[PDB]
């Protein structure tokens, strides 16, 4: 749908979670103005995270990519 609503971060989390407790990460829209990231966890929380950082990347190494939707 060419007017679909993008998902988009507006604030990231800046201390990393426990990595017990992700399950998967998926990036958000290219329309979004500053790119994100959500680290999805078990209990399907969406965790928005900064994919300039490098913990946030080395945590993105160790999930799978899934697509949410």
């Amino acid at each position: 749908v060419s007017y679909t609503p993008n998902s988009c971060c507006y604030g990231f989390q800046q201390h990393p979670p426990p990595v017990q407790i992700l399950k998967e990460w998926y990036p958000t829209s290219p329309a979004c103005p500053k790119p994100g990231v959500i680290l999805l966890t078990k209990r399907g929380r969406q965790i928005c995270a900064d994919p300039s950082k490098n913990w946030v990347r080395q945590l993105m190494q160790r999930l799978p990519a899934i697509a949410h939707h």
